RNA sequence: GUCUAAGAC
RNA sequence: GUCUAAGAC
C-alpha cells in the first residue's frame, strides 16, 4: 500500500494532462515534481506534523510554473517566467474521527468547486464584489 | 452581478448540505457563516490585495466546527467541541492572464480531488507513505 | 436567497405607498433610498459584525423626512428640522439559534404593533403617562 | 386616558404569548416586565428627553432572554442563560406634526414587516446580500 | 436588480470592443477590468462618499493601457507600454432630484459628444482655439 | 480649423436643449457659458499643458445648475446648495498619437454612456451595488 | 463604539 | 498640484 504516487494535477481532459510523481521524501517532507526540465516543472509538497498536543498540521505546498524560453547571448534556457505559489495549512484536532476528516475535505473541495466564489474569483483576475 | 452569495459548502447530495451566505464584508474581507448559532457555524473568509509590485495575494480561510452541546451547571448552550481550520495563501503574479488564472484553479482542484493522495491522507487521519 | 431587494417602507394601502430601493452596497453596508432627492429621500441601512466575542450585532438606520408643509425637490435648511432619525442597534448571543432569533423579530414587531404604548405615544409627540 | 398599559410584546397566536406589563415609572423611564423573576423576565423601557432646542428624544430598549435553570452550590435557581438586547433611539424634530410623526410609526413597522429583507436576515442568522 | 454589471468600455462596433467586467468591491470601491493580466487590462473604478453635510461626492477613474510585450533577463513578458488616466471627481448637493441628476449626467454625455470641442481637441492631441 | 465654437451641452431633441457658447480665453482657459445669470448658467472650461516631462494634462471642468424648484434670475442662497462641480483630468503620455487619443476619447464616452452603470447610479441618487 | 445594559468603560 | 495612480509626495 501507497499514497505517495503520482497524480493528475492538472485535468485537461487527456490531452495537456499534467501530471506531478514522486521525487523525494525527505524529512517527512513528500515532494510530487512534473517530467521534463525541473526548471518549468510543476511542484506539490506536502507533510504532516503535531503541532500542539491536541492538532496535527497538514502543511501543503502547489507551485505552477508560467513556462518559456529564456535567451541571453543568444544562448536559449527552458525556464518559468514567474510561478504562482499556493501554500496551505489546515489544522486538526486530535479528536477527529475518520468521518470528521471526510467532512472537512468535502468543505475543500466544495470551496473550490466550479462556479463558486473564490474559484471564480481568481480564474478572473477578480476579488469578491 | 455578484459573486458576493451563498454557496454549498458541503456537498452531501441533497440533504446535510452545508450552505455558506453572505454575512459581512468589512476591510476588503468577504465572510461567510452557515445558519443558526453563530458557536457551531462554518465560517469562511477571503481577500485579494496587491502585495507587492508584481504580486497579488489571495487569503482564503475555512472553519470546521465539530458540533456538541455544553452542559454547565445544567444549563446547555450550543457550542463547537473544536474546529478544525483551514488556511491558504494563493500568489498570483500581474502577468497572469485568465488563462493562467483557470489553470492555477484546476491544479488547486486536481490536488484535492477525490482519491489523490493529499485528499485520501487527510481524509484518514493519515500522512504520506 | 438573496434579501437585498426593494420592499415597502411606508404602507397606506397601496395608494401612496412608500417604497424603497437597493441603492448602495459599499463596504457590506446595505443602503435602500426613495424615490427622492437624497435630502428628502427615505433612507434605510443595515449591516452586521460580531461586535465581541460573545455577541453579533445588527446596525440599523432609518431616516424619515419631514412631510408637512414640504417642497418638493426644494432646498429645505436647516436639515435637522426636516428629519427624523432612526438607530436600532440589535446585540444578539451567539448560541441564538435561527428559533431564537425569529422569537426576536417577532419582539420588535410587537414593541411598534399598531395601538401599543411605545408607537401611539410617538404617533401622539407624546411620552408615556 | 393613560398610554402606560401592558401589551402583548411576542404573539405566538393566543397561546405562548408573552405579554408585559407596566413596573416601574422611577425617574421618568418607563418600564414594564413579564410576569417572570427579575432575574427571567422580559424588559421594555422608555423615556423621551428634550435633547436639544430642536429635538426631542425617544430612548427604547427591549431586553430578550434565554430561560434556564442553574445549579449553584448545589441549588436551582431560575435565571438566564444570555440575553438578547434591542436599543433604538429616535430623534423627531419640534417642527414635526402628528402626521408626521405617524409616518415615523409606519416606517417602523414597515421595516420589521414579516418577510422584508430585514426582520429575513436578522431571523436567518445572516446578513443582507 | 444590481447595477454593478460589465459594460463595453470602447465600442468598436462589434469587432475590437473593449468590455470591462465587475472584478472587486472591497473597501467601497467598485472596481471593473478587462479581461487582460492585470498587468496589462483597462482599468475602472467608483466610489460614493458623503464628503459634507450637504455633498455627495463620486469618484471616478479610467485607465487605458498601451499594451507591449517586453523582454525583461530574456524573458517576454505582457505589460504595458505607458497608460492614459482619466479621473473625475463629481460633487451634487443633496437637494438634487433624480431629475436634477439627469441633468448632470446629459451634460456629460455632450461634453464627450463625437464633433464638439473637447473631444475633437483631444483626439487631435491640440488645445481648444 | 478653430474648435472654440459654440455647442450642445444637455440634449432633449431640440425641445429645451442647452446651447452653451464660447465666453472667455483669458489665459488659454477656454470658457463656455449658457445664456443665464453667472450664478444659475452651465459653465465649461477646458485647458491643456505639460503636466510632466512625460505627460500632458487635459483640465476640464462642468458646472450644471439645480433646475427643481429653481427661480430663473433669482438670488438662491447658499450657492453651495444650488451647483454640481464636475472636475475631469486627463493625463495622456507624450507617446500617445492621434489614434491612441481616439481611444481614450471613445473610452470615455463608453463610460457614461446611457445604460451603462456608473451614469445610470449617477442619475439615481446611488452608488453601486 | 463596546458591554455583564436606565449603568458601567 | 504632480505621479509610477483607490496610494504615494
Amino acid at each position: 500500500a501507497s499514497n505517495f504516487t503520482q497524480f493528475v494535477l492538472v485535468d485537461n481532459g487527456g490531452t495537456g494532462d499534467v501530471t506531478v510523481a514522486p521525487s523525494n521524501f525527505a524529512n517527512g517532507v513528500a515532494e510530487w515534481i512534473s517530467s521534463n526540465s525541473r526548471s518549468q516543472a510543476y511542484k506539490v509538497t506536502c507533510s504532516v506534523r503535531q503541532s500542539s498536543a491536541q492538532n496535527r498540521k497538514y502543511t501543503i505546498k502547489v507551485e505552477v510554473p508560467k513556462v518559456a524560453t529564456q535567451t541571453v547571448g543568444g544562448v536559449e534556457l527552458p525556464v518559468a517566467a514567474w510561478r504562482s505559489y499556493l501554500s496551505m495549512k489546515l489544522t486538526i484536532p486530535i479528536f477527529a474521527t475518520n468521518s470528521d476528516c471526510e467532512l472537512i475535505v468535502k468543505a475543500m473541495q466544495g470551496l473550490l468547486k466550479d462556479g463558486n466564489p473564490i474559484p471564480s474569483a481568481i480564474a478572473a483576475n477578480s476579488g469578491i464584489y
